[PDB]
């Protein structure tokens, strides 16, 4: 008895859990009122753990946890283990082979968490969120991993899962769950399907082949360190050079000025998907000074033009590797948040001479649709 199996996305920066419940799959939110769920933790003073928006709104930058997915499953000399340090305000320390990573978790007490550990208290929310939703406990799960994670990062997803009270039923990988999502297993004969997925942190395309409802990956590439999280910084180092010209003032002094900046940029970001222009507006910003600005489409997309045109180069690559041309190319699916970017969306579709794309399905959303797809055949 495996009772009402989830589905989740567990992202490297925002994950994601649906369920299928009366006849179709239902995306639940969290007691945020959020349907996706930041991949982050924190310790406060007071020895508070914080996990999901509270953590990721919160100022301890040493005592925030985040990008463990970058770690799982990998030992701590792994070459892109000791790269990805450089860049991570927490600190990292060998431990039985790995990189566990090392906070305060209150009053000056010291802990290491595996990253798998971390993962699991990630992995404790997705569940309590469905839990709230359903009404009653939940013991099993379908996940999603990139579809490069090799042995070891697949096993260390499962044991997350056990860790939070999850037996993972099945490992899934995250293009698949997309396709799933979209119905494209249901195709009689043999299509070849790109993926192309944007989120916060990663970049990812991947070229499956389905053929009587199996998949195959043929062809993985992308950018690990490419995605949303850019285009913020993008938008932050323009502002910062306006702000330092109209006052004289370096706002990267303080540094909760900074993460102010940062909050509001990131929601006007997105609120730029679906209008021409944006306002940004902090209260007592920097030296009891107020901010004010706006940012228009325009402006957005000339900050980040260079980054998003480099999102073409690995569609060129994967279909080179796969030995086919772009008119092979039966279904594309967009996938992750950064997608909802309109010329994002606009470069696909020149790159595929006018080819529309999969749509209906919010494509932050679409791999965990996907799983839950699959948990509700499980569930039976
Ligand atoms: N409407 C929007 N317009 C622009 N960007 C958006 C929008 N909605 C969400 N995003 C961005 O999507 C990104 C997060 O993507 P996603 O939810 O796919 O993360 P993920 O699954 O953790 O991906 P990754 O593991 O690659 O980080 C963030 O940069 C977020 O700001």
């Amino acid at each position: 008895d495996v009772g009402t199996v989830v589905g989740i996305d567990l992202g490297t920066t925002y994950s994601c859990v649906g369920v299928f419940k009366n006849g179709r799959v239902e995306i639940i939110a969290n007691d945020q009122g959020n349907r996706i769920t930041p991949s982050y933790v924190a310790f406060t003073p007071e020895g508070e753990r914080l996990i999901g928006d509270a953590a990721k709104n919160q100022s301890n930058p040493e005592n925030t946890v985040f990008d463990a997915k970058r770690l799982i499953g990998r030992t701590w000399n792994d070459p892109s283990v000791q790269q990805d340090i450089k860049f991570l305000p927490f600190k990292v320390v060998e431990k039985k082979t790995k990189p566990y990573i090392q906070v305060d978790i209150g009053g000056g007490q010291t802990k290491t968490f595996a990253p798998e550990e971390i993962s699991a208290m990630v992995l404790t929310k997705m569940k309590e969120t469905a839990e709230a939703y359903l009404g009653k406990k939940v013991t099993h799960a379908v996940v999603t991993v990139p579809a490069y994670f090799n042995d070891a990062q697949r096993q260390a997803t499962k044991d997350a899962g056990t860790i939070a009270g999850l037996n993972v039923m099945r490992i899934i990988n995250e293009p698949t769950a997309a396709a799933i999502a979209y119905g494209l297993d249901k195709r009689e004969g043999e299509k070849n399907i790109l993926v192309f997925d944007l989120g916060g942190g990663t970049f990812d395309v991947s070229l499956l082949t389905i053929d009587n409802g199996v998949f195959e990956v043929v062809a993985t590439n992308g950018d690990t360190h490419l995605g949303g999280e850019d285009f913020d910084q993008r938008v932050m180092e323009h502002f910062i050079k306006l702000y330092k010209k109209k006052t004289g003032k370096d706002v990267r002094k303080d540094n909760r000025a900074v993460q102010k900046l940062r909050r509001e940029v990131e929601k006007a970001k997105r609120a730029l998907s679906s209008q021409h222009q944006a306002r940004i507006e902090i209260e007592s910003f920097y030296e009891g000074e107020d901010f004010s600005e706006t940012l228009t489409r325009a402006k957005f997309e000339e900050l980040n033009m260079d980054l998003f045109r480099s999102t073409m180069k690995p569609v060129q690559k994967v279909l080179e590797d796969s030995d086919l041309k772009k008119s092979d190319i039966d279904e594309i699916v967009l996938v992750g948040g950064s997608t909802r970017i309109p010329k994002i969306q606009q470069l696909v579709k020149e790159f595929f001479n006018g080819k529309e794309p999969s749509r209906g399905i919010n494509p932050d959303e679409a791999v965990a649709y996907g799983a839950a797809v699959q948990a509700g055949v499980l569930s039976g």
